[PDB]
């Protein structure tokens, strides 16, 4: 419940692939400075 | 690090028949004073469709397996395949909400401050857990993967082929996802053993803490 994030800079495009025998899920987000 | 509420429909719009996603679905929200996000889908395919994919099956046994018009299927031998599966959807987490699945999904992203456009930094998780074969892509086009931190040796471990060998010998009846041979789930594994990826574009998959 304590979960790895990693961040890209720059990016306008961005995405997500799941292949699993169960459930997969995303969570994503944005850092403001 | 604002996340991002997909269930909050006051934010999104155009959301398809099922009340979840489509290319041209829209969440946009102000996140902070003066700064508004614009995620739009632009795609909606799995991984083995991808140039990325192309390039790492290109020039060996399994090249004729990239398929550029793959859609969002179900396993090949689970009991809804050829059924269509239900759209991607929040309604705090994005989820394809069925078992047995290989899917994707891309996003358009804009960010704005006072009206003008500026360069947005966006972080990525899996909200489930993962053993092997449960394999979960992230993909940018902006500067490579970087480690923030988590959000609650390792801090995580990257998953292998060794590591999924073994895995499969223990789901006895076998693993129903390695059966599907028409895919190169090999090639689904980072091959970046060292780290899952960072310094570049495609952080592969991962297997979270216990």
């Amino acid at each position: 419940k304590a979960v790895p994030v990693v961040m890209t800079r720059g990016a306008s495009e961005v995405g997500f692939y799941v292949a699993t025998g169960g459930q997969q899920a995303l969570m994503m987000g944005f850092l403001v400075v």
